[PDB]
């Protein structure tokens, strides 16, 4: 507030601000104010080009040239709404959760809904997942090798719904907290959601082989190589979730060494976009549904029920892979656009938030769907109810 004047008072003193103040409109006026609140007049002085650019009316050129900054680098998300207000010379930006205190109180620091759809989830992932496993423990039927993976994933999930996605509402409403603190979460967050990921892959490993291999599944899957496998994804899952805390961070209003606690604010978008979807969502998916239509294609009296049993597998693991991908891909889309192109506005809070609840729903059920279509889980979930 009392800082606000001082800033204004700031470019107007230096020479190379004042005559680009004048200069720009009035909306445009309040972009420029923030953008010196935040690093002094010195350091805003230091863009010539784009200063250059803004004195000259050509909006979208200055734009480019802040997207550039190290400025942008350095906190984009702010810098993004900064550069969008002096594009459009509107509060676009500022749309959701108008004058240039406004605009510095919501970047220094609906909703209702999403929790509620959240929590939701939360209690529907815990309930079926925990009584997909109360049916394999207490059903002796059950206690089979491929039953592992299912058991594997079903539990992965109710961790999911009981710590995940609490601690990514958190994340995403940006209190207060330790910069390394919110670092943690984020990272814990990201472990247990990719657990689910694997142990997906890890059943579609199973069945392929139960239905490509029958004559070497006993002798080649045994409930030792089994239990491997899934530790193996456990070792996985840690070392890709905590690996923003080995360095690739974004940090190396309310308090000194506290931050607001938001996702995009210590994660690094390099990070989920090149490594964690390209290399741990797109490509072992994509490769497994791959290897699912060529055993279709290649299959397309007792020797022909065997057979028609395999196209019909086919189909069904097909459609599950294709509906893990419908839920996962919407939020990874929307970050590649928000990764690649610096000058776009970001997405809107309803369309970011509705991504997230649409991914939270599928790494929870992958389980629960699985095991409702096998008689024998079916059979026994009424027995328990
Ligand atoms: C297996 C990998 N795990 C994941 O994908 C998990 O991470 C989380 N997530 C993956 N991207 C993201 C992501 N961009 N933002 C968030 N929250 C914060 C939402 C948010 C961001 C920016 C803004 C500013 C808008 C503006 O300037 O006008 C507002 C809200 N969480 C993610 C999901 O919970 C998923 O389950």
């Amino acid at each position: 507030n009392q800082d606000v004047d001082a800033a204004v008072r700031g470019i107007l003193r230096n020479a190379k601000l004042k005559p680009v103040y004048d200069s720009l409109d009035a909306v445009r006026r309040a972009a420029l104010i923030n953008m010196v609140f935040q690093m002094g007049e010195t350091g805003v002085a230091g863009f010539t080009n784009s200063l250059r650019m803004l004195q000259q009316k050509r909006w979208d050129e200055a734009a480019v040239n802040l997207a550039k900054s190290r400025w942008y680098n350095q906190t984009p998300n702010r810098a993004k709404r900064v550069i969008t207000t002096f594009r459009t010379g509107t509060w676009d930006a500022y749309k959701n959760l108008m004058d240039i205190f406004e605009m510095l109180r919501i970047d220094e620091g609906g909703s209702s809904v999403y929790i509620t759809v959240e929590l939701a989830i939360a209690v529907l992932a815990i309930l079926g997942n925990v009584l997909v496993c109360w049916a394999v423990w207490l059903n002796s039927n059950l206690q089979n090798v491929t039953n592992y993976f299912v058991v594997s994933a079903a539990a992965a999930d109710i961790a999911v719904g009981v710590l995940a996605i609490p601690f990514a509402i958190t994340i995403s409403t940006g209190f207060c907290a330790a910069c390394h603190g919110c670092l943690f979460i984020a990272c814990f967050v990201l472990v247990l959601t990719q657990s689910t990921i694997f142990s997906m892959l890890a059943i579609a490993i199973d069945r392929y082989i139960a239905i490509r291999i029958p004559l070497r599944y006993n002798g080649l899957v045994t409930g030792t190589r089994a239990k491997g496998i899934i530790a193996i994804c456990w070792v996985l899952s840690f070392a890709i979730g905590l690996t923003p805390m080995l360095g690739w961070n974004n940090c190396g209003g309310c308090g000194e060494g506290q931050v607001a606690c938001l996702f995009e604010d210590v994660v690094p978008m390099n990070y989920m976009v090149y490594f964690n979807f390209f290399a741990c969502v797109l490509v072992p998916l994509l490769l497994m549904m791959g290897v699912y239509l060529r055993i279709f294609l290649a299959a397309r009296e007792r020797a022909r029920s065997t057979l028609q049993k395999e196209v019909h597998a086919a189909k069904s693991l097909a459609i599950y892979l294709g509906l893990f991908l419908l839920c996962w891909l919407p939020l990874h889309i929307i970050n590649c656009f928000t990764f690649f192109c610096p000058d776009c506005s970001h997405a809107p809070l309803w369309l970011m938030y509705l991504a997230i609840v649409l991914s939270h729903t599928n790494s929870v059920v992958n389980p629960f769907i699985y095991a409702y279509r096998i008689r024998e889980f079916r059979q026994t979930f009424r027995k328990i109810i």
